[PDB]
C-alpha cells in the first residue's frame, strides 16, 4: 500500500503464508477453526521470528571471527513495548506480511494490538535505555544490553472513582515468542556470607547461592542484516519439612519478580539492592567469559566497554574490582587501571530524593566483601583529593563516598564517578549544572571526564512505525534516506513555502487525530470533538514536572468560559495521562484533581464541545506510538534546571506538534534547533529560579496579586471540584500555598499568556503547519543514532559502521 | 537395524534429517558448531512431536463429530517417565530416526539419556495412571487424563554416607517441548468463603479464586494414529506494599508446586487438601462446558464416565452435586441419580494408615458448602442402612461417612462407595478382601457395586521399549501382532523344548545384564559379575514390603559364605531400589542397613565376587526400563493381605525373570496363569496371617527357636554393620522384637529355603531358561489393554475399538 512499508514480492508474500499455516499447526496446534485472533498473533510472530535467526546466529559469529571491542549496555530498565510492528519495520517485511495476511482473510493491524507490551520500565530512563539498542544495531555496534527479566513490568493502571489502581502487568501470561531461554549458560551469583583473610589474600565464603539464567531478544538493526542480543537474567534457586523446603524456593527467585516502580526517588529496600547486585554479578562473570575467549587484563579495557545506566549497576565497580583482585589476583593499583578503563557513567537526575544512598549497615550484612572495597576505595580517592587541594577538609567530607550521619550511607554517584574515565549529563544544560553544583568537587579534580551526551530517540519506532503517514509524504519529496541519517530532514525546510507539501502535513495531522478520536471512544467511552486543538500532557505524574500548572491553566479556560459564554474561544481537547508510583501520596492526589476537573468541565451544558479534560488511562509505550503522531500542542513545563534531558518532547517533535514549555533540559537545544520564534517558550530560567531560593519562595505573593488564581484556589478549597468531599484537595491547596518546591504559581501568569499566543497561531492553520514544518525539519539533532555515534567515538572509543552485513 | 522398530524408508529418513536441521536452527537458534547434546535431543524431540499434531488435531476433530461417551481418568498422579522413544515406538519411526540420526553422526541412544522423566507419581499409583492412558489410547477410547502439572515432581534421591538426601526435582528447568499450554482455557477455582442461603436456595460467597490454567500433552495410541490428550491444570494468581501484594501471588500458585512424596500413607496437611479440590474444581467444569456443546442432565451418564483414581480425586462427588444443585438448579434425588451413574472408584489399598480422612475442621473452613453437601449425602445413605438393616444400630456408626471422635474426620472411601456405582479393586485377592473386611457393610448393603478389575502394565513401554532384543525373537517366531495382543504369547508355550529359542532367550538376558553391568560401572562406579545370578527388589521403601525380609536372606548368605568359605555357592548380585518418604523415619533407617551391609559384605575377601549387595540409587520409571531387563529374580515378598496387587511383579514377568513371592496381590493370579511349579511361592497365605493375629504374634519365639535368625539380630545389636555407632540399628531390632505389624520372622524360615531351591534350579541354565518361557508365554493377562477392556465393558459401558484412523 505505502512505499516506505517496503516490498510485497509475489514469492514472499507466498512464503509467508505458506509458513503462517506451517505455525499455526505445527507450532499453536491449532486448525483454522479454532484459532482465534490471539492464534493469529501468535502464529505471525512465529513467521516474523524465523526471518531474524539467520541474521542473528550471522551477526554473533561475525564477531567471534572480527573480535571487534564489545559494548556492555547495563540497566535495570529496558522499556521495549511491542516488538513485532517493529522487526517487521527494520528488516522491510511490513507490506509484505500486511499482503500475507489480508490474502489469509486477516487484518494485521487488528493482530497487532494483541501483543502485550514488555513493560520492563518505568518511563524516560527506561526508553532511552530501548532507543539506545536500536541505534546500535543500527550502527553495527557490537553491543549487549543487559538487564533482569522481570516476571512483572510496571503495573497497569486502572482509574476507578477518579483514582488510580494498580493491577499486577502479567504480561508473560501467554508466553513471549521473542525470547530463547539459555539454561546452558546460567551462572552463581553470592549473597550475605562473610570476609576470611588468608596469606594469600581476602577470601568470601559462607554465601547463599542464587542461579542466574539469561533469556536472549534478538534485537534488529535498520535495514543492515545486524540482529544484536538484550540478555536478561532470571533469578532460580539451586537445588540443594521437605514440602516447605521446596516451597521456599520461591524466597531465592523473588529477585526478578518484580520492577520497582519509583520514578525519579530513591528507596532503599534490600529487595532492590539485591536486584541491583544480581544483574552485575551475572553480567560481569559472563563478559570476562567472553574475554577469555580470544591472563592477561591489560588489553580489557580495548576489548571492553561497560556503560551504566545511571547509579542502578554501581556495583559493576567493585564487583570487576572483587574480581580482579581476589580471583584473578591481580594487585590493587593495576585493576582500578583497568577498572576505570572500562566503566562509563550517565547521570539523569539532579533531584536529592532520586540519589542512591545506600545504608552502610545494608551493603555490611548483604555483600561485606563490597563493603571493604568500597572502604578502599574511599581512602585512595580521598588521599588524592587531599593531595590536590591540601588543607581543605569540607571538600573531603563533601567528596566522601561514605556520608555520615546518624545512619553512614555509602553516596553511589560519588563512586560512579571515582571509578569510571567518564561521566555524562543527557543535555547540555543538565550536564552544565552538574559542573556547577552536585558534582562541582569532582569537575574540579578531573575536568577531563565530565561530557555531555544530548539524549535522542529513534525515528524507526518514533516516525515510520507509529506515524506511517507523515514518514510517507516525507519520503515522496526527500526520498527514503533520512530514516537512518535524521539530519536530512533539513531538506524540508526548501517546502516550507510549498502549498502541496503545506496541505499534506496538515491531511495526515487530521488523520491521526480521527483515527485517535475514534480509539477513544471504541476502547473507552469518550467522546471528543476532532477539530480541536489537541493539547497533551503525557509523561510520569511528579510534582517537578508541574502536571498542577497544566491544570490551573485548564481551571483558568473554564473560569474564562463560563464568565463569558457567549465569546469564541479556539475548542481544546486537554489530554494528560501519566503513571503515579504507588507510595507517591500527592502524585495520586493529583490524578484524582485532574479527573474532577473533567468530571465538572467535561458536563457543563454552557461549554459544549469547546473545552474538555480527558485523563489518557495507562499510558504507556504503545499508548505512546498512538497519542503522540495526534498531537498539537506537546507540554514540557517542568520548572527550570529539574527535567534532564526530556525524551518525550523530541517525539512530539518529531510528529508535528508544536511545542510549548520552560527552558529545561533538552527544550533548549529543541528551540535552539528550530529557532526561539517557532516554539513557544515560557517562564523562569534557571538563573530566575535561584534568584527566587536566594530571597524565598511565598507564593502567597502570587495569591494576592492574581485575581484568577485566588478564585481557582477558593474553588479548590470550597469543594467546587469535590462536592461530596469538600476539603478533599486540602492537601494540594496547603502544599500549593506554603511548600511547594517547584514554584508553580511563579510560572503561572507566564504560561496562561503563552497559552493565549497558542491559541491565536491555531486560528490560522495555514502560518500553524509551516511552524510545524520547520520543528520537523529540524528535529534531526534528536535523533539516537547522533546520540550513540557520540557515545561510540568519544566515550567507548569505537567507530560506527552503516554498511550492511550479507544474508 | 531390528524388525519390530519399524522401516526405514529413504522419503522418511530424508524428511526426518531436514526437519531436524530447521529445528536445530530455527526452534533452538543454534548452528552444528555450539550445538550441545542436549540441543540435539531437543531437535529430535521437536522433529517427533511434529509427527503428532496431525494426527492430535485428527483425533480431537473426530470425538467432536462422532460424539461418543467420554472417559475421565482423575488422577493426582501421572508417572509418566520419558516421551520421547514411547512416542517413536507407537508411531513406527524408531528406525527411521535411529537412520536419520545416525546419517548426521548422532548416537540416538545417548540423546534419548537426556531427557528427564516426567516424575509426577509416587510409584504403583501414578504409574498404572500412565500405563492406562496408553492402553486407552490404543484402544479407541474417547478418554481424558486430568491432573495437576507439578512444578516438582517425586524427588531425586542422593545416597550420602549411606543415608537418603532429597533434592528437588526440577524436570521443567530446560523446557518440556511435549506439553502445549493452553491459557485460553483457564478457570476459576473457588477457596474459603461462606455459605448463604436465600428463597431460590444455597450460595457460596466472599471465596479466594485461584486460577486453573491447563497444559496438554498427547498420549499416542499403538499404530493406530490415535492421540488422546492428558490435561494438567497449573495454578495462577488472578491479577487483582504494592510490592508485597505482588511477591504474595506465590501463596496461591503453590498449589500446583509440589507433588507429595508419600506413598501408601496418609497425612492431613491443608495444602494437601486445596491440591485435591483444586483438580476436581477446574476438572468438572471442563467436563461440564464440553457436554454442553452437544439443559438436561438426564443424559450426562450417557455422555461422560469420570474413574476416581483411589480416594484423592473424591471431593468430585460433592463438586458434582454443588453444581447440579447449586448453580444448575436441579432437585437433590434427580442429581444424586446423575453423579452415582457418572462416578466410579477404585481402591488401592487396606492398610488403615493410608486411608484418607479429613478432620472436619479443615473441611468447613476451606470448602463450607462441600461439608453440607456431604453432612446431606451421609443423612440420606443412613436413612437407607437403617430402613434396610432396622435397629442395627452399629452398623450406622461403622457406616457413617462421619467419623466420630476427640477430632471429627470424613472417611473419604465410605464417600466414595456412597457416590459411585461400581467400586473395585485391583486384584482379585484384594477385591476380596475389600468384600470380607473393610466394606463388608458396604458390600451387604449394595453387592452389586463390587466388582473386581486386576491391573495390567502396558507391553509397548514394558517391552518393544525396554526390551528390543527380547520382543525381537519373539516376533520373529510368532510375528508383532501379540503387541497390541499380548494374549498371543500363549504361541510361544510351543516353543518351550526348541533348542534354538532356549539359546535366544538366554542370549537376551545375558546381553542385558552386560549392558546394565556396564551401566553401573560408567554411571556409579560400581563393580559387578554379570556371570551371577541378578536378585531384584525395586519398589518404594516401606514396611510391609519388607525389604528387610530381603535383608535377613543377604545376611544368612553372607553368614553361611564366612563359616563355609570354601563351599560353592551360586554367585549373586543383591540389588534393592527404592525411595523413601522423607518423614519417614524406619523407611530411611532400612535404606541405611542395606549400604551398611553392603559396606560389610563387599569389601570381605574371603566372600569374593560371589555376593554383592548394590543399592539402586534414585529408582525411578527410566531406571526400571534398564534394570526389569537385565533381572533373574523378582523380589515380591509383602506378607500376605499387605500389596493390594502390584505390577512391578508384571513387569519382571514380561522380562524373562522368575519370581519369588507370597500369595499376595497379583502374584496368586500370574502363578495360577504360568502353573504353581513355575514359580517360587512361600510363607503365610492371607489365612496364616489372620490365626497369627488372634493367638498374638511373638517373635521371641522365632528368635529362640532359629539359630541363624538369633545370630542376625546378634549382629546387628552388637554393632558388626556399624563399628562406629555401635547402636545406630537398635530402632529396626526393636521393632522386630516388639513391634512388627509385618511379621518378618514368621516367613523367615521358609523364605531362606525356597531361596535355595532357587539357586539349584539357577545352576542348571537350560531348566531355568524353560521355566523363564512359561511365565513369559503366560504373561498377556497382565496386559493393561486387558485391564482396560474390561473398566470399559463393566464400568464405563463402552465397545474397544482396535480400528485406525486415517493419517
Ligand atoms: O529515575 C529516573 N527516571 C527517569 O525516567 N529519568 C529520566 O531519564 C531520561 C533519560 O535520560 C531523561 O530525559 C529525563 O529528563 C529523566 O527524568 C531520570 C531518573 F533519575
Ligand atoms: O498410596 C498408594 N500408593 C500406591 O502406589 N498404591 C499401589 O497401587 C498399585 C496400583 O493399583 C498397586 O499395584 C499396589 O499394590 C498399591 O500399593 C496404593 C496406594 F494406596
Amino acid at each position: 500500500q505505502i512505499s516506505v512499508r517496503g516490498l510485497a514480492g509475489v514469492e514472499n508474500v507466498t512464503e509467508l503464508k505458506k509458513n503462517f499455516n506451517r505455525h499455526l499447526h505445527f507450532t499453536l496446534v491449532k486448525d483454522r477453526n479454532v484459532a482465534t485472533p490471539r492464534d493469529y498473533y501468535f502464529a505471525l510472530a512465529h513467521t516474523v521470528r524465523d526471518h531474524l535467526v539467520g541474521r542473528w546466529i550471522r551477526t554473533q559469529q561475525h564477531y567471534y571471527e572480527k573480535d571487534p571491542k564489545r559494548i556492555y549496555y547495563l540497566s535495570l530498565e529496558f522499556y521495549m513495548g511491542r516488538t513485532l510492528q517493529n522487526t517487521m519495520v527494520n528488516l522491510a517485511l511490513e507490506n509484505a506480511c500486511d499482503e500475507a495476511t489480508y490474502q489469509l482473510g486477516l487484518d494485521m493491524e487488528e493482530l497487532e494490538e494483541i501483543e502485550e507490551d514488555a513493560g520492563l520500565g518505568n518511563g524516560g530512563l527506561g526508553r532511552l535505555a530501548a532507543c539506545f539498542l536500536d541505534s546500535m544495531a543500527t550502527l553495527g555496534l557490537a553491543a549487549y544490553g543487559y538487564g533482569i527479566r522481570y516476571e512483572f513490568g510496571i503495573f497497569n493502571q486502572k482509574i476507578c472513582g477518579g483514582w488510580q489502581m494498580e493491577e499486577a502487568d502479567d504480561w508473560l501470561r501467554y508466553g513471549n515468542p521473542w525470547e530463547k531461554a539459555r539454561p546452558e549458560f546460567t551462572l552463581p551469583v553470592h549473597f550475605y556470607g562473610r570476609v576470611e583473610h588468608t596469606s594469600q589474600g581476602a577470601k568470601w565464603v559462607d554465601t547463599q547461592v542464587v542461579l542466574a539464567m539469561p533469556y536472549d531478544t534478538p534485537v534488529p538493526g535498520y535495514r543492515n542484516n545486524v540482529v544484536n542480543t538484550m540478555r536478561l537474567w532470571s533469578a532460580k534457586a539451586p537445588n540443594d519439612g521437605y514440602i516447605q523446603a521446596v516451597l521456599d524456593r520461591n524466597l531465592a527467585e523473588n529477585i526478578s519478580r518484580v520492577l520497582y516502580p519509583n520514578d525519579n526517588f530513591f528507596e532503599g529496600k534490600e529487595l532492590r539492592l539485591k536486584q541491583e547486585y544480581f544483574v552485575v554479578a551475572a553480567t560481569l562473570q559472563d563478559i570476562i567469559r567472553r574475554f577469555k575467549s580470544s591472563t592477561n587484563f591489560d588489553a580489557f579495557p580495548d576489548k571492553v566497554a561497560i556503560q551504566l545506566n545511571d547509579t542502578h549497576p554501581s556495583l559493576a565497580i567493585p564487583e570487576l574490582m572483587r574480581v580482579l583482585v581476589d580471583l584473578e589476583r591481580l594487585d590493587w593499583d593495576k585493576a582500578w587501571e583497568v577498572t576505570v578503563k572500562t566503566c562509563a557513567y550517565t547521570n539523569h537526575t539532579v533531584l536529592p530524593e532520586a540519589l542512591e544512598r545506600w545504608p552502610v549497615h545494608l551493603l555490611e550484612t548483604l555483600l561485606p566483601r563490597h563493603l571493604q572495597i568500597i572502604y578502599e576505595i574511599n581512602q585512595r580517592f580521598l588521599n588524592r583529593v587531599a593531595a590536590a587541594f591540601p588543607g581543605d577538609v569540607d571538600r573531603l567530607r563533601r567528596m566522601s563516598l561514605v556520608e555520615e550521619g546518624a545512619v553512614k550511607r555509602i553516596n553511589m554517584a560519588h563512586l560512579c564517578i571515582a571509578g569510571s574515565h567518564a561521566v555524562n549529563g543527557v543535555a547540555r544544560i543538565h550536564s552544565e549544572i552538574l559542573k556547577k553544583t552536585i558534582f562541582k568537587d569532582f569537575y574540579e579534580l578531573e575536568p577531563h571526564k565530565f561530557q555531555n551526551k544530548t539524549n535522542g530517540i529513534t525515528p524507526r519506532r518514533w516516525l515510520v512505525l507509529c506515524n506511517p503517514g507523515l514518514a510517507e509524504i516525507i519520503a515522496e519529496r526527500i526520498g527514503e534516506e533520512y530514516i537512518s541519517d535524521l539530519d536530512q530532514l533539513r531538506k524540508l525546510l526548501s517546502y516550507v513555502d510549498d502549498e502541496a507539501f503545506i496541505r499534506d502535513v496538515a491531511k495526515v495531522k487530521q488523520e491521526n487525530k480521527l483515527k485517535f478520536a475514534a480509539y477513544l471512544e471504541r476502547e473507552y467511552k469518550v467522546h471528543i470533538n476532532p477539530n480541536s486543538l489537541f493539547d497533551v500532557q503525557v509523561k510520569r505524574i511528579h510534582e517537578y514536572k508541574r502536571q498542577l500548572l497544566n491544570c490551573l491553566h485548564v481551571i483558568t479556560l473554564y473560569n474564562r468560559i463560563k464568565k463569558e459564554p457567549n465569546k469564541f474561544v479556539v475548542p481544546r481537547t486537554v489530554m494528560i495521562g501519566g503513571k503515579a508510583a504507588p507510595g507517591y501520596h500527592m502524585a495520586k492526589m493529583i490524578i484524582k484533581l485532574i479527573t474532577a476537573i473533567g468530571d465538572v468541565v467535561n458536563h457543563d451544558p454552557v461549554v459544549g464541545d469547546r473545552l474538555r479534560v480527558i485523563f489518557l488511562e495507562n499510558y504507556r509505550v504503545s499508548l505512546a506510538e498512538k497519542v503522540i503522531p495526534a498531537a498539537d500542542l506537546s507540554e514540557q513545563i517542568s520548572t527550570a534546571g529539574t527535567e534532564a534531558s526530556g525524551t518525550g518532547n523530541m517525539k512530539f517533535m518529531l510528529n508535528g506538534a508544536l511545542t510549548i514549555g520552560t527552558m529545561d533540559g533538552a527544550n533548549v537545544e529543541m528551540a535552539e534547533e528550530a529557532g526561539e520564534e517557532n516554539f513557544f517558550i515560557f517562564g523562569m530560567r534557571v538563573e530566575d529560579v535561584d534568584r527566587l531560593d536566594q530571597r524565598g519562595y511565598n507564593a502567597q505573593e502570587y495569591y494576592d496579586r492574581i485575581p484568577e488564581l485566588r478564585q481557582i484556589i477558593e474553588q479548590l478549597s470550597s469543594g467546587f471540584f469535590s462536592p461530596k468531599q469538600p476539603d478533599l484537595f486540602k492537601d494540594i491547596v496547603n502544599m500549593l500555598m506554603h511548600h511547594d518546591r517547584f514554584k508553580v504559581f511563579a510560572d503561572y501568569e507566564e504560561y496562561v499568556k503563552c497559552q493565549e499566543r497558542v491559541s491565536a497561531l491555531y486560528k490560522n492553520p495555514r502560518e500553524w503547519t509551516r511552524m510545524v514544518i520547520r520543528n520537523i525539519a529540524t528535529s534531526g539533532k534528536f535523533s539516537s543514532d547522533r546520540t550513540i555515534a557520540q557515545y561510540a567515538r568519544e566515550i567507548w572509543g569505537v567507530e560506527p559502521s552503516r554498511q550492511r552485513l550479507p544474508a
